[PDB]
């Protein structure tokens, strides 16, 4: 069906967020693996699967709405140079992405695009879990200090 | 070992090219699948595996050289609105990426970073194959006209 123009615009924006997140995951996972940080690597990998699914859903919805994927400028990634900077950068991305997603959800709801709204609601639930994980690891880094946090990742 | 600063810079640039290409593949493959274009979908998917491997190699080399992945601004993708525009956009990316890669190969060679040079030489061989495919499909589109080309993709 021909979708709402502004919904399709939101979906394109959100798809670009997902792609940026995937890009940043691709680098982080490998950095963590190189440092021996198995648990951080594994969480990054699992969350990347989620983000790919999100991106899949966006493209399918855009195409079903007779729109075409068309990305905004995705910008410069802030990769980070140490584990705290990396996770803090992820948190920044994830908080902005959740803000965008709430805006889109409200808008889709307001114009009776309930299928788009419901899709986005599911994605947001996943993103809130990503945020919770990040915030929790960053709180540990503050409590323990980064070096002590890194040393606690080392497996018996 | 501590690598050459400018080599690491090149590797970062080339990694960003790979990420852009992967992003564009993620969209194109799904567009093609939605249009029923099985053979184009399949080639895009196979080439995306190559690009991911390339990106893997770059990150590993940067890390082995004691550098850190650090991406340039990757910009706005030109997705295209029809199959010719999509493949032409891919060709543009791939030609620029090959130009960058020859520059880096020459530089790495010149400063005796032969391991980096040899890695890039392998990647370039793959990229030249991507270029050949694109150019060949685009020549068919010119010869046949886009619509007749699209109709010839439809399976008996
Ligand atoms: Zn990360
Ligand atoms: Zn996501
Ligand atoms: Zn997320
Ligand atoms: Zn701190
Ligand atoms: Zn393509
Ligand atoms: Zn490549
Ligand atoms: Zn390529
Ligand atoms: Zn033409």
């Amino acid at each position: 069906m021909k979708g709402d123009t502004k919904v399709i615009n939101y979906l394109n924006k959100l798809l670009g967020n997902e792609l940026v997140a995937i890009n940043q995951f691709f680098l982080h996972a490998r950095m963590f693996k190189n440092w021996g940080l198995k648990r951080l690597n594994d969480v990054e990998y699992r969350e990347s699967i989620d983000e790919m699914k999100h991106a899949d859903r966006y493209i399918e919805r855009i195409l079903f709405l007779e729109g075409l994927p068309n990305l905004q400028d995705l910008g410069k990634l802030n990769i980070g140079e140490d584990v705290e900077e990396m996770l803090r950068s992820d948190l920044a991305l994830e908080l902005d992405g959740a803000k965008n997603l709430r805006e889109a959800i409200g808008y889709a709801d307001s114009v009776r695009d309930y299928v788009s709204r419901d899709m986005m609601i599911e994605i947001l639930r996943d993103e809130e879990g990503h945020i919770d994980w990040l915030e929790t690891e960053l709180d540990l880094i503050q409590k323990m200090g980064l070096q002590n946090y890194l040393q606690a990742q080392i497996r018996e």
